[PDB]
């Protein structure tokens, strides 16, 4: 009765880099909305139940509301422009990554 | 009786780079809507019932309402734009990505 | 009776990078709304009910309202621009990222 047993997840939930590395921009002249929508939602719901159980799960989920009226713009509008973003976005590194999974097993 | 088990994942949700990496650039010159709906969603639902049970499982959804009512502009829009967006992405690095996965059994 | 079990995860929610490394700019004119909705939201929901059981789960979600009524740029909306977001972002190392997992198992 030898029992070994290596084992790396058996009930997970594992989210990276969710939502990640983001630019948002906005450059309106005039009457302008943006509108950015970013749930990130997990959930294990382990339900166990009967016997006339009413059971009312109801996440409310998120709500955007606009409303504009009385927009008038009577003479001029203007938008002149040089230079957004000047990015170096400069990764320069020779980098070493080493991942050492080594399985050894000697019955 | 000789049990010997390696195992890496079993009931599992990974999410990897999940909305990742983004830009998102407006240049209204007038009037102008932008909507950017991003839902990353993740749910285990494990549900044991029965019995006169009522589940109602009702994740309200986002919701989004634009209403616009009075918009003039008279005279003048004007947009005179020279350079958005100047990127250098210099990845640059002779990178060494070593990933050892070993798997010995001596039985 | 020789049991042995190495394991890592067997009930686990990892979030890693949420909502992360972001920029959120707006450079309005006139007249300009900007809505940014990140809801990084985890739930382990365990439930055993039952008998006339009445479970009423509600998690209000979030709500956004704008209302405008009374706008008027009469003249002038002028914008010039030079220059956003000059951004060197230089990672220059040569890193070493060394990851040892090593599984030795002498029965």
């Amino acid at each position: 009765k030898v029992q070994i047993i290596n084992k790396k997840l058996d009930l997970s939930n594992v989210q990276s880099k969710c939502g990640s590395k983001d630019n948002i921009k906005h450059v309106p002249g005039g009457g302008s909305v943006q509108i950015v929508y970013k749930p990130v939602d997990l959930s294990k719901v382990t339900s166990k139940c009967g016997s006339l159980g009413n059971i009312h799960h109801k996440p409310g989920g998120g709500q955007v509301e606009v409303k504009s009226e009385k927009l008038d713009f009577k003479d001029r509008v203007q938008s002149k422009i040089g230079s957004l973003d000047n990015i170096t976005h400069v990764p320069g590194g020779g980098n070493k990554k080493i991942e050492t999974h080594k399985l050894t097993f000697r019955e």
